[PDB]
């Protein structure tokens, strides 16, 4: 009766006991990711015994299952791998079973949620938790016990294709969503995988995997907080390191971050895996070792002792040299023992040794995956993420009567899903046209015209769209950006966002802007919906359209969510998770810019009639955000009262509770406001962010009513990184700005730390 | 008689002896910059004795004289101030007398050289050293003994207004020019002032004075080298600190850079001044102290102990609190003593105590300022700076016969000088039209038409320009960017470059691009001259025009220099000091990007007929340079032979001499080539720049001849900053790429450090 098999033994002793029975071959197997296609034929589902035997022995710790195959292919072949481990190895160390979950379990016919950049606009972490719980239920049904999220990278470089996968530009909002997502996932004993550690998403020129310029203060002030929350407070069982270098140290091989910060400072107890092919990049991209033939020893010696425990597939499996390095005396066995211990500790705490089998039987999968509860939530979370940017003269909400033109490439014909969806997803779900026709039924005439193809400058379709508008009371035009599913993205089909699709312009592509102009020029009131994965730069829309709506990449319920807002069944409540610049020329545009940035001189202007008004910052443009972080309108108006703090003279150990009464001055409808609290460290020892979101509350306010909003500020969380790179909450004044966006401040107060 | 007065006493002993005789008031006075307008009325020249007494007592160490006044106002009032020091103070500590010299002594009717971004394209540091010697002659004539250059900031942020004041994007080229400029100046016992220390010219969003994101590795690898050469090798007697923060530490208050690096590592022996109002910024922009009323103590305590010795004017003279701080026990007298000592030591080394008077008599100024030698050099250096970008079917050089159209806002009507020119400069000098007319005399008909105004979208002028082209055999169109003199710049007149004039676009402004198209459509062969202070993004010009010429902001001889190239009296020899992007959306674009950057996937393309071809990096654009660093054509072709190294197995103490024979295959013309040597550290312990200019040689090769070019590489200069932030030349292979640009490599070799 080996002690490691006994659940009454403390976890640390179970780890010790198991580790001391393991051969070096078995230890290495734990640290190298396998793949379900080592024993499962992706096209036929046929089983290859020899490949399972090899995979288990050589890369047996964990394996990837993110293939677009039938449900039973995943479940039956995961089962065979777990049964093989249990019945046909000495030690029976259960496998971690890994797929993607970003905005839904990555398998066909599972529930697709709106993209992360969008659900961040909900400012509704509780609802995002509920999502993560239902995602874990779907994944769990087929035998998955690990998912490759959350992404707690920040949208700080708008040209980068993966903006959509983030929770926005702000550390606090991302950290809070990260925490909730992780909690909802791990509530099922499914491992989260907090990614991409660390400082990944500000690549040079916006290019996928390109290196990042920045210093240690920026890393600790802005990049690291969102990881800290998911890791330290939500107890994430795994982390993925990143593809980039940060001031010239590769993320995958950074001892300072992966060991000194992650373990010595934060006490992280579990494992870090590389990204996919990230280990080879040490030689191939970064040129820190010989690329041909690849110096597998050198790669291993760079990343494993740095604290990157596990090598992901997609590369050359450089970690197969661990045995040789140990025999040569070049790698201390204790480094291997620490990495293995981290993996085993996660497996014990996940419960895998007591319950290695996750999956439900085939007869139950339809009762666990794509449930009405999941579909309903997708629509709820989607509708709560929609951001009203403009609404002139009560154009919205639309009346469910008369005639309505529905125009534009994104209105119909394909679902405008973000990246990290499975092949052929785009052929199912609710389009804006579907949604709008469902909401009006027989009460309004709908006149649909495609208008243009998103990927073409061709204006053949304009006449039909102009005609549709001209015979309608109002026009809805749906344009934006597009991405691709996991097959089409990597086959090279055209895209304007997604992993490895980066842009040098944020303006509407192809004929989409000219299509809007042709409709507006009919004089019919035109509502423009932006359907997209990042900011779009078209400032002329704000005041030349009747209304302007942002729906970041939808859920499978997107068109219903959208029509719920358009016709006013739901009073829009989204706030921007990411700042909108006037031009790609104006980047970066994050709201949390250090003092001395952004607001410097006078802006120039180009008028549409040709007149140039010359300024300084810039000569002929404006570095101020077109729309700021936290911006979002309502059909209802909100009047804030005086801001109150419960305590004014405080200590670094205190909590200051911010209070404010918010009145819904609309007498006819309920409205939801997101009250946002920004902290300003007024006078600091080093230069700090001008203002930082440090709390918020989304509240539903009945018509004509006043609601008391209370938001706590833990003083310990408002510090900075001083000249000695120590975290301190320096004595002195802290401003508290309370408002409806990062710019729209409605009241303020000041407290003093002593 | 006191030891400090005796030239035979060692300098450190002279400093000790003098410092020991100074009151704390006299010490304070050395560390605070005065201003000649404290005793000279700017408009009348009247002397104010009271104001000289006060300036001398309170801010008497050094004073500024950069006012647009007659020569005798400067000379007579400088004399008054030096005479007052000598005869009417106890100690007779001569004043340092400061002005600007960026591309010419900053006084009316002195020689104006081309702007620095242009003269860097000459790759001729010896000629630039000649320029700095003549500049010092001109300055010295009026009693100036300190000039506020060189700028050794790098043009790494192309939106930033002061790109034109830099020597380009490359550390090595900027370092070499900085060295030579410093040496030229100080050959006259005139102090250089190396600026802006350090990391200033990559401001966030390209906005003037905005903070800079970067780590210490980037700072040491890229930003600091150019400072090192001027300071440590050329012996610069003064430094100016910068306006920015770097990873959140203000440059003005950074102990690590100003003291640890500059003194403890580099052994710098002299003084550092703040920039203008840069002291107040500590409270006002950076928010590190109370702004109102400004906390003068806190400013002083932040910058003086950090190693910023001298407070410049343009602020609140926070240093007047030095005395109170010493009295309160808050500032150690030894800090002040160190700072004063730094100033005195410079003054002793400059020879000021033996020769405090610089100036020549009134009757000689016309023989010392704006001499034929200076005017000729301005034309020679300007012509050597012109970069031929394209030349199809031998459109260039032009014949001095037939008819020639000269078109565009920059062809005539004003001189397109860069910034750091004195009020009303723009009304003197040779315009392109002036130069072209002088060059052809009666041998060709010149058909001039303005075409458009640079600051306007109005196309009224096009028909006249079109007519001018149509009645000519060839058309020359001069467009680009424009700046302003020191008065008009700060009065707010319109500009597209210069200090506090930043841009969010690099496309030709106003009617300029459409002007070009209108002329081209004429079918007359069209040569475009870009007349500008930074890259312009118009890729369509390369193959839609007959030829394409870059003249960065001209000298007062610009039009002659331009005509010298256009008509082929000079075979153009310039090479780009800064890389040209396709679009402002593609930034940054420096040639020395870290491995893993820039070269990542496939580029898309927008055809002029509207067809879209979608790529990845970027979807619809190209992150590769339109023209790279070091790019420049000639009328002549050059054929490189095999590259040879004199040594292959070397150590860090050795020098490797690169040799290659370059043949001028042109049978009719002499031609000048700039041979460029880029070093590649093949395998490194940390990520490094992909390639780095480490040597070059500009050679004149007679028609048909072959010339041996030898370029030395000191191995000690080819190292990196490792993970412990130590500079190391790591054993292993170094690639040597020899070519006509950073991209056009014609030969290579490898040596091995042991
Ligand atoms: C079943 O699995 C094993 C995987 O081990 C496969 O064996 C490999 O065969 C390929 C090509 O034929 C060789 O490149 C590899 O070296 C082999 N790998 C090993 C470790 O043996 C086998 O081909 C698979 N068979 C089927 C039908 O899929
Ligand atoms: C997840 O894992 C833990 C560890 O297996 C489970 O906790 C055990 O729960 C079992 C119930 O079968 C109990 O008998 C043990 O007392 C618990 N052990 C510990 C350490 O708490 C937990 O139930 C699992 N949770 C879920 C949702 O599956
Ligand atoms: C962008 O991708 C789409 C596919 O989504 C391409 O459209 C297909 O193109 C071929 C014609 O070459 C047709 O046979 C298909 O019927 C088209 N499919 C659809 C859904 O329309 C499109 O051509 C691509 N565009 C560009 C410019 O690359
Ligand atoms: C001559 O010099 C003194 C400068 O010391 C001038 O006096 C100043 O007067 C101004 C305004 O008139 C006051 O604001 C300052 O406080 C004075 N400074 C000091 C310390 O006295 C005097 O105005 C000058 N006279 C001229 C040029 O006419
Ligand atoms: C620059 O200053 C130095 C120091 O004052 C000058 O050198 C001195 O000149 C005298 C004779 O005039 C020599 O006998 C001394 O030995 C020199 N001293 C040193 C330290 O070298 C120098 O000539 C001046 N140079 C110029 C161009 O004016
Ligand atoms: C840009 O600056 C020029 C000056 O260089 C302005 O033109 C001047 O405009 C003033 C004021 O109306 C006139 O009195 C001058 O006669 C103009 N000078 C010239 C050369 O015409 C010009 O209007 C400015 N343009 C803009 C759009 O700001
Ligand atoms: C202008 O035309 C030249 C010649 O066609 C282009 O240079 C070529 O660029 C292609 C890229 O497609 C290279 O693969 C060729 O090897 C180059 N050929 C030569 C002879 O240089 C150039 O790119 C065009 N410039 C622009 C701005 O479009
Ligand atoms: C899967 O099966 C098909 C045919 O049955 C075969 O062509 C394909 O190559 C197989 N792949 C692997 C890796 O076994
Ligand atoms: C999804 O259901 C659709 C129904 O047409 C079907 O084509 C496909 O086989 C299903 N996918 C999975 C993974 O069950
Ligand atoms: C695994 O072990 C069981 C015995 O417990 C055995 O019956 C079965 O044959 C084994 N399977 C394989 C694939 O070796
Ligand atoms: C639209 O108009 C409002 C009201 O005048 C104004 O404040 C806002 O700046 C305008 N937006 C744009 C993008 O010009
Ligand atoms: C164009 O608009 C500007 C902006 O108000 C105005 O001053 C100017 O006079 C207008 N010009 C024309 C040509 O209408
Ligand atoms: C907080 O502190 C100041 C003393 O520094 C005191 O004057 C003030 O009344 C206190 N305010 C509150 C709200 O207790
Ligand atoms: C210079 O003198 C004129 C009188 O000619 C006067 O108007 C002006 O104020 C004076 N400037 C100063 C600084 O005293
Ligand atoms: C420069 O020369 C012109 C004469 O052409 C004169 O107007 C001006 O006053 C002179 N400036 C100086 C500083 O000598
Ligand atoms: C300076 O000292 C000289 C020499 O004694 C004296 O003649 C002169 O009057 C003084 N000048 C001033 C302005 O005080
Ligand atoms: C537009 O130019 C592209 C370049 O190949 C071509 O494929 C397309 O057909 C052109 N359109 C025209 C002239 O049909
Ligand atoms: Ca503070
Ligand atoms: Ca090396």
């Amino acid at each position: 009766k080996p002690r490691y098999k006994d659940p009454s033994v403390p976890v640390e002793e179970r780890v010790t006991d198991l580790l001391g029975r393991m051969t070096l071959e078995e230890k290495m197997s734990q640290l190298i990711q396998g793949d379900i296609t080592n024993w499962m034929n992706e096209t036929t589902g046929e089983f290859n015994l020899t490949g399972l035997e090899w995979s288990t022995k050589m890369r047996g710790g964990m394996f990837y299952v993110g293939y677009p195959v039938p449900w039973d292919y995943i479940a039956d072949n995961v089962k065979k791998a777990q049964d093989y481990i249990l019945q046909n190895t000495t030690l029976g160390i259960p496998a971690i079973v890994q797929t993607e979950s970003l905005h839904g379990f990555l398998i066909g016919n599972a529930t697709i949620y709106n993209s992360p950049i969008g659900f961040a606009c909900s400012f509704n972490p509780e609802l995002i938790e509920k999502m993560a719980r239902l995602i874990g239920q779907e994944a769990s049904a087929l035998g998955v016990n690990h998912v490759m999220g959350p992404v707690v990278d920040l949208a700080r470089e708008l040209r980068f294709g993966r903006v959509e996968e983030t929770y926005g530009e702000d550390p606090f909002l991302a950290g809070e969503i990260g925490y909730h997502y992780t909690k909802g996932i791990q509530s099922h004993n499914i491992s989260a995988n907090v990614k991409h550690f660390v400082g990944f998403s500000q690549p040079e020129q916006g290019l996928n995997t390109a290196p990042v310029h920045g210093g240690e203060r920026y890393l600790r002030t802005t990049w690291l907080p969102s990881f800290k929350r998911a890791i330290m407070d939500a107890g994430a069982w795994s982390i993925m390191s990143a593809y980039h270098s940060y001031d010239g140290i590769p993320a995958v091989a950074d001892y300072h971050t992966l060991t000194e910060i992650l373990r010595e400072e934060w006490g992280y107890k579990y494992w870090v895996t590389s990204d996919a092919g990230a280990s080879d990049r040490v030689c191939t991209a970064f040129k820190l070792c010989r690329a041909d033939p690849i110096d597998k020893e050198a790669v291993t010696l760079a990343i494993l002792p740095a604290g990157n425990d596990v090598e992901m597939g997609g590369g050359s499996y450089n970690f197969e040299t661990i045995i040789d390095l140990v025999n040569a005396g070049k790698l201390d066995i204790e480094i291997v023992n620490t990495a293995v211990s981290r993996v085993l500790r996660a497996k014990f705490e996940m419960g895998l040794f007591e319950n290695p089998y996750n999956a439900a039987p085939a007869s139950e999968w339809n009762k666990l995956i794509h449930t009405q509860e999941a579909v309903d939530l997708a629509r709820e979370l989607d509708r709560e993420s929609i951001v009203l940017l403009e609404n002139h003269d009560n154009a919205l909400p639309l009346k469910k009567s008369g005639s309505i033109a529905v125009i534009g490439p994104m209105a119909h014909g394909f679902m405008n899903y973000g990246d990290y969806v499975v092949y052929e997803s785009q052929y199912r779900g609710v389009t804006p046209l579907d949604g709008i026709k469902a909401a009006v039924g027989d009460k309004a005439t709908i006149n649909y015209a495609q208008g243009c193809e998103r990927w073409s400058n061709d204006q053949s379709g304009f006449a039909e769209a102009v005609e549709a508008a001209k015979k309608s009371d109002v026009a809805v035009v749906v344009v934006g950006t597009w991405s691709r599913d996991q097959k089409e993205l990597w086959a090279g089909l055209n895209a304007t966002t997604g992993e490895h699709v980066d842009v040098n312009s944020l303006s509407l592509v192809g004929a989409q802007a000219p299509l809007i102009k042709a409709i507006i020029d009919t004089g019919v009131p035109t509502v423009v919906v932006l359907s997209s994965g990042k900011p779009i730069t078209e400032p002329w829309l704000s005041n030349n359209t009747a209304a302007l709506v942002q729906q970041f990449y939808p859920s499978e319920q997107g068109g219903n969510a959208l029509a719920d807002v358009l016709f006013g069944d739901y009073n829009p409540s989204g706030k921007l998770s990411v700042s909108f610049p006037h031009s790609v020329g104006d980047l970066p545009i994050y709201y949390d810019y250090l003092n001395s940035a952004r607001e410097i001189g006078d802006a120039g202007y180009i008028y549409s009639n040709g007149t140039l008004e010359f300024g300084h910052q810039y000569a002929l443009g404006n570095p101020k955000a077109w729309y700021p972080f936290g911006y979002g309108k309502s059909y209802s108006s909100f009047e804030y009262g005086a801001v109150k703090l419960d305590k004014t003279n405080v200590t670094e150990a205190d909590t200051v509770t911010v209070s404010v009464d918010v009145k819904n001055t609309d007498a006819t409808r309920e409205g939801t406001e997101v009250v946002q609290v920004y902290v300003v460290d007024e006078v600091a020892s080093v230069v700090v962010p001008n203002r930082l979101l440090k709390g918020f509350k989304k509240v539903v306010i009945p018509a004509g009513q006043t609601k008391t909003v209370e938001i706590p500020l833990k003083v310990q969380d408002l510090g900075l990184w001083n000249v000695r790179m120590k975290y301190v909450v320096e004595p002195g004044a802290f401003g508290v700005l309370v408002g409806s966006s990062s710019e729209d401040i409605r009241g303020n107060a000041t407290f003093y730390v002593q």
